[PDB]
């Protein structure tokens, strides 16, 4: 799951 500050691939 994509971070706050980081999503990322989700």
């Amino acid at each position: 799951a994509c971070l706050p500050w980081s999503d990322g691939p989700c």
